[PDB]
């Protein structure tokens, strides 16, 4: 009844499957003779989709400058064309000089839109590419059984919309996960609500499209995978039921663990103990800590808080704030307002590091914090900072 | 003709009117004693005013810093009231959390409206002082008379919409000229065109606001003249009246002199001699320059088709080209795609000083460059670079 948890991703699925192969998780069916080809099938697979995923982000910058350049050149047109049609009968010259300045805009939006369909081409020929590289992953799906179903698997987040190929494939692991009956946690995270805010765009109607305070390089594994939605090759009906089965009931703000003496906090950025009152302040949910019992149900509350706000597709109204200068560094005041930004988006240091920030005993019961990867390195032997593959678990 | 030329204006009418005094072109009347007590009068106004207009500058900046506070919350508030809806499909704890949110973006609208309220109350305490400032500047243009009439005035640009206090300052010391029959050209330039992109736009019903390529503390004078517009203290009719009479009619692309030998050319930035056939060719103006004559009419016919687009309210169709990475390094292709941004934008360096850039003799003319002030220092004897230090006057031989 332990857990292993996993503090480095970053969008990354194969990532993902070393974690579940290293620590006994799944294993390859007893067909498989060979563990290292029919392991490098999917880190070719993986690499030839990066691979494609980087055409598709070029092409996609292309296409939106163009598409400025040929809203430009037809505006500029029309203008030169009213001016003409209004044209007195005194006005030679000026007709004259508008109609030779209007032809190289014309040949301009030419050459745009001769481009703009050179890039659509392109894009057509990455979409024929496309169900080949999902058909060999799905191969390599079938390849794959559960081994270990009694330990708890915990990701600390930025799982998703990050620097790695594509968030299908790891979309399909987890529900490989959920399909196998394994408990899994997921913490909400900076990369996360990226992919989480476009999710929940898409389902009332609006385009399937991030936050974007991440730049497009950092969260290219969500556009591996709109890619695939885009061209057709997945259906909305599925992604809607990976999200909505294998990836959002698993969403946490904080986790924690108890032992006989102490609770374990799990969260995505190193935080402050204080910041889980926060949260509770924000969230309308009555904070309590006198116990690691109390803790722990306070939590349960702030996370069932989290679910009806994915539920209502409003999430983004907890991540909403214009008036932080660096969310990485937040003030006071930043804190206060935006608990929720704070736990996602905070980096250690030595500022930071001092007494009272996260105590390693409180109320009379130990407190250990366990987050995801963060450059700084805390000497604090309570405070563990996951920037490795390899799984931190649980003990007695 | 002699004539004299001014190429570090910077919209600074206390510049302009020291270039005045300093060649006899105008002076005060012999009732005016002392003189010394006089132009410092003049000067005491113009930094009055330049202080003025740059509380103003800090006003327009906080102020739209606060609209998009104010703009941004209203659509949070908006967003979250539509989702309370409805009340009885027991979303009620739901309902709840979301009024709570409410309540802190409700207390930041309010706060944003306060300070805008008192940035307005600011601007309105600005718009009283304003009247006697202009009434001390019509008194000052009442103590002068003309000098000199015979040389020609030539501003070689950057003359509006720059870094000092106020255009109507200047527009008005040009009228004055105008009124006494005195000869101007102004070239056309960068700060130039942001004036004029305002004003076209003024003059066919549309808001009187600048390009905004140049940030607004560049273009500072620009901002001085429209306060006095916005503020009911000078009419739109008695700007458009400047304008039209004393500060259009002058305008030219380059302008030139001609010697026995040789032509002179005149511009605001330091340009290469092809750049005038790249500007014919967007004019679709005929290019001839195999004589001094032949160069000078093609110049002159630049020039009229300037006053066609200048007539018609229409400059900014020759100044939009949204591709330009570095207006002041424009490549061969953006220069002739946009000749007339080349001509007011460029800025030389070491690269562009070669041989035959600006070659001083040019089918069997001299060929001499005058241009506005730029950093690069080039080592020939006849490219002029009109740092306020250079000598002004027309070289000998030179008939404009
Ligand atoms: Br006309
Ligand atoms: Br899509
Ligand atoms: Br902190
Ligand atoms: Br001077
Ligand atoms: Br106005
Ligand atoms: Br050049
Ligand atoms: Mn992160
Ligand atoms: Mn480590
Ligand atoms: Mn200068
Ligand atoms: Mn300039």
């Amino acid at each position: 009844p332990g857990s292993i948890s996993l503090g480095d991703l970053h969008g990354n699925a194969i990532k993902l499957i070393h974690f579940l192969f290293r620590h006994k998780i799944i294993k390859f069916k007893t067909e498989i003779i060979n563990f290292h080809e029919a392991y490098q099938q999917f880190v070719t697979i993986y690499e030839q989709y990066d691979d494609m995923v980087q055409e598709y982000l070029e092409i996609r910058t292309l296409l939106q400058l163009i598409q400025i350049k040929i809203t430009n050149a037809q505006q500029r047109i029309l203008d030169i064309e009213q001016k003409l049609s209004l044209a007195t009968d005194h006005q030679k010259e000026f007709s004259q000089s508008l109609l030779q300045l209007k032809k190289p805009i014309e040949a301009n939006l030419q050459m745009a839109e001769k481009s703009k369909a050179g890039l659509e081409e392109k894009l057509s020929g990455l979409k024929t590419r496309l169900p080949s590289c999902i058909e060999r992953f799905n191969k390599f799906m079938t390849q794959i059984e559960i081994n270990d179903i009694k330990t708890l698997i915990r990701l600390l987040g930025d799982e998703v919309a990050d620097r790695g190929s594509c968030d299908y494939f790891t979309l399909r692991i987890l529900d490989f996960l959920y399909q196998n009956q394994i408990a899994i946690k997921i913490i909400l995270s900076n990369h996360g609500y990226e992919f989480i805010h476009a999710y929940e765009k898409l389902v009332v109607g609006q385009p399937f499209k991030p936050k974007g305070y991440i730049g497009d390089i950092q969260i290219k594994s969500f556009w591996g995978l709109q890619l695939l939605l885009e061209q057709s090759v997945i259906t909305e009906e599925e992604l809607r039921s990976l999200v909505e089965r294998a990836y959002k009931p698993t969403l946490k703000i904080i986790d924690y663990s108890l032992s006989e003496d102490g609770i374990t906090l799990y969260s995505h950025a190193p935080i402050r103990f204080d910041s889980i009152r926060m949260a509770a302040s924000q969230l309308g949910v009555t904070y309590n800590d006198s116990t690691k019992e109390a803790l722990a149900e306070t939590i349960d509350q702030l996370n069932a808080q989290l679910q009806i706000y994915m539920k209502n597709n409003m999430l983004h109204l907890l991540f909403e704030n214009n008036e932080i200068n660096d969310p990485t560094n937040m003030t006071d005041e930043e804190r206060n307002a935006s608990p929720l930004i704070y736990l996602v988006w905070n980096r250690w240091n030595e500022s930071k590091e001092v007494e009272n920030a996260r105590p390693g005993k409180y109320n009379g019961y130990f407190v250990t914090y366990v987050h995801g990867h963060d450059p700084f390195q805390s000497p604090l032997t309570y405070v563990y900072n996951l920037d490795t593959l390899c799984g931190k678990y649980s003990r007695v």
